[PDB]
C-alpha cells in the first residue's frame, strides 16, 4: 500500500498507513519514537558547501541555484530543531495508541494500570507522551506510571553499552563492504549534472559524498511536517539504488549479516529478557499491569526484532547484492516502528501470544495449529534459547 518512493526512504519512511473478538489480558510493547527531524546538520552543510563553492565559481545550473536557495531555507527551518519529534510523529503515536484502545477497549477499561518507559532522548520521551496523552484522553481513569532516563540504558540503549559492538559499528569489517557497494550502485555524474556545470570535473569521492548527502537531506524531509518535498531531485531508479545501499548498511551494522557474526543482534538479549520477565510477572499475578510500553530507537528495534527471530528478519545472507531481496529495513523499522505482544487466556486457562510487527501479525519459526496465535510456553522456551545463544555469541566477542 506504500509507494515505492516512500519505501526507498528506508528507516526514514514515515509509519505506514494502518487505517475476531479475541480480547487480550496484557500487552507488551516496544516502539521507536515517531517521525523526527534530522539529527545532524552534516549532510545539509556538505550540500550547501558544494553549491556555494560552485556559485562563487559560476558553476551552477539554474536548477542548482534553485537547489541552493531551497537548501538555505531548510537550514533556517531546521535551526534549533535537530532531532525533535515532529507533528507527524506525534500523530503517528496517537494513531498507534488509538487503534490499540479501539481494538481492545476492555483491556484499558475502568481502572486498568499501564506503565511506560523511555530513553533519555527527548524525541522518545515526547513520543511516550503523545502516546500516553491519547490513552488518558480515551480513559482518564487509567493508572499510569511514567518514567524515563539513563537507568534504562541497559535494556533500551544496549547498542551504546557493549564495547565490542561499538567498535564493530565504528570500524568493523562491514565498512569496506558497504563502501564498495555504494561505489557500485551510485553514479553521481547524472545527478550532479542537473545542478552543476562540468560535473565530470569532480573527483569520484567528492561527487559521491555530495550525492549521498543530498539523498539524506531528501529522505528525511517527509518526516518533518514541513510542506516541502525533494523526491524529484532523483529518478525512481536512483532512489532504488540509494535505498539498496542504506538497507545494506542497516543490515550489516545493526542486524544478522554474516559479517557481523550475530554480534549486532546478540546485544539485544537484555530487552528480550525484560519482555519475558514482565509478561511472566503479569501471568503469575505478581504484577497486575495491563500493559507495558517502552519508547526508544531504530537501534533498539532492529536487533530486538532479529533476536526474536520474527519472519526472516534474522536471515544471514552471504551475498551483499542479495540482501535487499530477503531483508527490508522499511518493513522492520520505519518511523514509529513498534512490536506488540498480545497475551490471551482461553477457556481452559491456556495462555496464547500474538506478535505484531508494525501492527501486522508476525510469524515465528515454531509451529501452531491456530496462526497467528502461538503457545506462550513454546514461545517462551524458544525466546529463552535465543537469549542463551545471544549470551554465547557475546562471550566470544567479549
Amino acid at each position: 500500500m506504500q509507494t515505492k518512493i516512500q519505501k526507498y526512504a528506508g528507516t526514514a519512511m514515515p509509519y505506514p498507513n494502518r487505517t475476531d473478538g479475541m480480547t487480550p489480558f496484557y500487552i507488551n510493547h516496544l516502539g521507536r519514537h515517531g517521525a523526527r527531524f534530522p539529527t545532524s546538520r552534516k549532510a545539509l552543510d556538505k550540500v550547501e558547501k558544494v553549491l556555494v563553492s560552485a556559485q562563487q565559481e559560476n558553476g551552477l545550473t539554474s536548477e542548482g541555484m534553485a537547489l541552493l536557495s531551497m537548501i538555505r531555507r531548510l537550514s533556517r527551518l531546521f535551526d534549533g530543531q535537530w532531532g525533535k519529534l515532529s507533528k507527524l510523529g506525534e500523530t503517528e503515536q496517537e494513531g498507534i495508541a488509538g487503534r490499540m484502545i479501539r481494538n481492545y477497549p476492555q483491556l484499558f477499561s475502568n481502572s486498568a494500570k499501564i506503565e511506560a518507559i523511555a530513553t533519555y532522548v527527548p524525541r522518545s520521551i515526547n513520543s511516550m507522551d503523545a502516546f500516553l496523552s491519547c490513552m488518558i484522553r480515551h480513559n482518564p481513569a487509567l493508572q499510569v506510571q511514567r518514567s524515563e532516563g539513563k537507568q534504562y540504558n541497559h535494556i533500551l540503549r544496549f547498542f551504546d553499552l557493549n564495547k565490542s559492538y561499538v567498535n564493530y559499528k565504528e570500524k568493523g569489517d562491514w565498512l569496506p563492504i558497504y563502501k564498495a557497494f555504494v561505489h557500485k550502485k551510485i553514479s553521481p555524474v547524472p545527478i550532479m549534472k542537473k545542478f552543476l556545470l562540468n560535473p565530470e570535473q569532480y573527483l569520484d569521492k567528492e561527487a559521491e559524498e555530495f550525492v549521498m548527502a543530498l539523498f539524506s537531506v531528501a529522505a528525511i524531509l517527509p518526516d518533518t511536517s514541513i510542506p516541502l518535498n525533494l523526491e524529484d531531485l532523483f529518478t525512481l531508479d536512483e532512489w532504488h539504488r540509494y535505498w539498496q545501499t542504506q538497507n545494506l548498511r542497516q543490515y550489516m551494522s545493526k542486524s544478522s549479516a554474516p559479517v557481523g557474526k550475530m554480534l549486532p543482534v546478540a546485544i539485544a538479549w537484555p530487552l528480550l529478557s525484560e519482555f519475558i520477565r514482565s509478561a511472566q510477572e503479569v501471568i503469575s499475578g505478581k504484577s497486575d499491569y495491563q500493559a507495558n510500553f517502552r519508547f526508544a530507537h531504530a537501534e533498539t528495534v532492529i536487533p530486538f526484532v532479529s533476536l526474536m527471530g520474527i519472519e526472516k528478519t534474522d536471515v544471514q545472507v552471504c551475498r551483499p547484492d542479495s540482501v535487499s531481496v530477503y531483508w527490508k529495513d522499511y518493513e522492520i523499522s520505519p518511523m514509529a516502528a513498534n512490536v506488540q505482544w498480545l497475551f490471551y487466556r482461553d477457556r481452559d486457562q491456556r495462555i496464547w501470544v500474538k506478535i505484531l510487527l508494525n501492527e501486522e501479525a508476525a510469524a515465528l519459526p515454531i509451529s501452531t495449529a491456530c496462526f497467528p496465535y502461538y503457545s506462550w510456553e513454546k514461545t517462551r522456551i524458544f525466546f529463552n534459547q535465543r537469549i542463551e545463544m545471544a549470551k554465547k555469541t557475546l562471550s566470544v566477542f567479549n
